[PDB]
């Protein structure tokens, strides 16, 4: 295959094509976690994981979320985010120019692997879920919302150092499978029920929600559809009175949550048994239907649960993200321009 330095390779169904200092592909699974590798890069001497992403320029939107993906990466550079330790492309030129790859640290498991493997200790779940917390503030500083923050998007290695992989990035990749696959388990309700209007604080509902299964060693909300996810969580925080609802839903997502029987919340004491009272102070912050009174990231960094972890001096904020650039209209070829040179420019 063209481009020299460069080698090709089957994997997954697809050609990967790599400089020839990423040695020992490695697959991670079959389809959702199909275009991820582990790798070992001999110019900068450690293990690495790489994405392939896939299909980036099939059309404007693709694009425009492939430029999103690679700014975002950059502008967020933080102890508790995923970084980027390289870009590149097997383009000679842009006309050759239709994949793109990202090489990160490798961080091995994910907070599933986690649960799954360990009991979880209170003392462990504070130290992973302040690290959460605190990338999150981050990137909410920046004014940036993840909106799918789940176990499978925040990575954790042996020194039980966690990161967080994307920003919402979900884009061209396999959607098959691997959409039916993308659990809702996770997501607030006010996603679930498309009110248009949210904000940071959706990302905190999702917090509560993995946390409390950190905690408890399974899933907190485990719906098996749509009405069985809203459902769970109405018989735990009980139904919302019609002001509360007016800002939580779309108009004809409201008929949802008024054809339910009419529920009081339950005690968290009684959900959470004999967890820290702190733990369960908090998660009664962050598992709240409306979402003005949920604790934000800063605040939640803030509660005695994480005083063993807590330092304001060491828990940044970021400047804001510019959008000017993507406020603007731009054709596909102006993206691909537009990205070629951001993948053109890394390090
Ligand atoms: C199913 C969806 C939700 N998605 C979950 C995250 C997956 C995922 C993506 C990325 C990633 C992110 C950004 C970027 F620029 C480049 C890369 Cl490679 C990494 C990992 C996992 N892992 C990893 C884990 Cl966490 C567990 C096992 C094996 C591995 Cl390699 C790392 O170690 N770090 C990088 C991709 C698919
Ligand atoms: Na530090």
């Amino acid at each position: 295959g063209p481009r020299a330095g460069f080698y090709r390779q089957e994997l997954n169904k697809t050609v990967w094509e790599v400089p020839q200092r990423l040695q020992g592909l490695r697959p991670v699974g079959s389809g959702a976690y199909g275009s991820v590798c582990s790798a070992y890069d001999a110019r900068l001497r450690q293990k690495v994981a790489v994405k392939k992403l896939s299909r980036p320029f099939q059309s404007l939107i693709h694009a425009r979320r492939t430029y999103r993906e690679l700014r975002l990466l950059k502008h967020l550079k933080h102890e508790n985010v995923i970084g980027l330790l390289d870009v590149f492309t097997p383009a000679t030129s842009i006309e050759d120019f239709s994949e793109v790859y990202l090489v990160t640290t490798l961080m091995g498991a994910d907070l599933n692997n986690i649960v799954k493997c360990q009991a979880l200790s209170d003392e462990h779940v504070q130290f992973l879920v302040y690290q959460l917390l605190r990338g999150l503030k981050y990137i909410h500083s920046a004014g940036i919302i993840h909106r799918d923050l789940k176990p499978s998007n925040v990575a954790v290695n042996e020194d039980s150092e966690l990161r967080i992989l994307d920003f919402g990035l979900a884009r061209q990749a396999d959607e098959e499978m691997t959409g039916y696959v993308a659990t809702r388990w996770y997501r607030a309700p006010e996603i679930m029920l498309n009110w248009m209007h949210y904000n940071q604080t959706v990302d905190i509902w999702s917090v509560g929600c993995i946390m409390a299964e950190l905690l408890q060693g399974k899933a907190l909300f485990p719906g098996s559809d749509y009405i069985d996810q809203l459902k769970r969580i109405m018989e735990v925080v009980g139904t919302p009175s019609p002001e509360v609802l007016a800002k939580i839903s779309s108009e004809h997502a409201r008929t949802y949550i008024q054809s339910l029987p009419p529920m009081p919340q339950k005690d968290l004491s009684s959900i959470f048994r004999g967890a820290n009272p702190l733990a369960i102070d908090l998660l009664g912050r962050m598992l709240v239907l409306d979402s003005d009174q949920r604790v934000s990231a800063a605040e939640a960094l803030a509660h005695a649960y994480f005083s063993q972890y807590h330092d304001p001096e060491d828990e940044p904020e970021a400047e804001p993200y510019d959008e000017s650039v993507e406020a603007k209209e731009r054709t596909l070829e102006e993206w691909k321009e537009l990205t070629y040179q951001e993948v053109l420019s890394f390090k």
